[PDB]
């Protein structure tokens, strides 16, 4: 329904790229400014506080940008610091969460369908899942704090034994076998397939993916019409090398 | 001197700190994690070297009389630049590790493995200060999961057992001394030295250096402090992240 072309992408750091990728695919903005915090990353084992702190700076970094829209790409900071951001903004804000919960509402029409949150120790700590489920009336959510996937994935280990194992380790306590399974984490993405083929093997699930219900969010909420722009024009900030999460930047949006 | 600091990218230099409470050398420490911003060990530099400037921004209002850096990244990579800027004192953790090995190991020629994270063997420090005292046959091995491993409290089962494997199977030089390059690498020391017992068959383990261990020696005999002095030493805990979640890993890792 709404109106608004140049856009903000905040991410902890590379992961924020799974979010990107579905942006850039859709084609629906011309402009896009991605910002890692990649000196902090990871904020998903860090405090509360910490991260609401982080998301106000990210904040700052923005404003001589002049966007119109800033996306928080980070399941964690979305959890943590959504609310502090856009008390403290002009532009808009929007989460990678809230359009997650739009998305199971189309495609889950069980109420009582078992869905499986995984994310990092915070957002799952937060609870933001949850409750914005159990608001929607879905009465069966669990969540899984994954932690290690994070840097398994950004040491490019996508396959094999060490991949498996850390899969075994999270998954086996798993109680229900879920129906739905919200990858609630920028890195999961990269990992859907085996976390997909992971519980169809040991007993598929509809794999949410954070950065397509962003988009598809974006498409209702501002009436953007997709391959509106062939190549939209990307820019890359950091607080750690730049040249290095652009290079990251390459393998994470080529995948 | 007698008020010294203690710095680190976050909870892996109560390693260090274990250490230096047990040789009972110092009456007050004031130890400081980077812990809203730890890992050092996956980013760059220019980065890590900032780190350790702003670190001795912290410590200034504390005077204090000597810092160490527990970390074996900052050390590696920004004790340089930090000594520049300071008055006071600055002692990392690689340089006492190579006087423990020129103490230790006679043989120049006997196969030395470093483990560091991926910023610490980038930086070669250990290698070139090795190889200028002339020790010849030395690995270095980047093992960079091994400290998100330990920071989840994963210090034993299968997937640490599969993770060493993963970086230990390609190694060409069977060690007999293992240097522990990295703050969190004693917690998993047993492990290390039981892994390489049974993947290669040996009655008595490589040598472990410990970081701590080799600097609380370095202390002791460059200030000439008596061991077992203060019998109860005052430290006072500091983060940049939330100080009760790295006080109460603290209680874990010293005990
Ligand atoms: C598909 C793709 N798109 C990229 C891009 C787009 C806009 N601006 C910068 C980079 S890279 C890439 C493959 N790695
Ligand atoms: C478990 C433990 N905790 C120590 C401590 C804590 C805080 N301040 C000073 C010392 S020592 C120790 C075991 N040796
Ligand atoms: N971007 C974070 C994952 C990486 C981190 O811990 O910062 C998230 O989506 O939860
Ligand atoms: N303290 C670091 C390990 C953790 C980190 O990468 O920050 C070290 O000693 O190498
Ligand atoms: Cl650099």
């Amino acid at each position: 329904p709404r109106g608004s072309m140049k856009i903000g992408v905040f991410d902890s750091g590379v992961g924020g790229f799974s979010v990107l990728k579905s942006l850039l695919k859709a084609q629906i903005f011309d402009k896009i400014i991605y910002y890692g915090d990649s000196a902090r990353v990871p904020y998903g084992t860090k405090d509360p506080t910490t991260i609401k702190q982080f998301g106000l700076e990210a904040l700052d970094f923005f404003k001589p940008h002049k966007i119109e829209l800033l996306i928080v790409a980070c399941n964690t900071a979305s959890a943590l610091a959504l609310e502090e951001m856009q008390k403290h903004s002009k532009i808009p804000i929007v989460g990678v969460i809230e359009p997650s919960i739009l998305a199971i509402k189309q495609q889950v029409k069980d109420k009582n369908a078992p869905i499986l949150v995984l994310g990092t120790k915070a957002t799952i700590q937060s609870n933001a899942y949850d409750n914005a489920l159990k608001q929607q009336g879905y009465l069966n959510v669990s969540h899984l704090a994954t932690s290690l996937f994070v840097p398994l994935i950004e040491e490019n280990i996508l396959e094999g034994e060490l991949l498996e194992t850390c899969m075994r380790y999270y998954f086996t306590p798993l109680e229900i076998l879920p129906e739905v399974v919200i990858l609630g984490c920028t890195h999961f993405p990269l990992i859907a397939q085996k976390i997909e083929g992971y519980f169809m093997e040991h007993f598929p699930p509809l794999l949410i993916h954070s950065g397509d219900a962003i988009v598809e969010y974006l498409q209702q909420k501002y009436t953007l019409k997709k391959n509106a722009c062939t190549f939209p024009k990307v820019e890359f900030h950091a607080s750690g090398d730049v040249v290095w999460l652009e290079k990251q930047a390459k393998e994470w949006l080529k995948l």
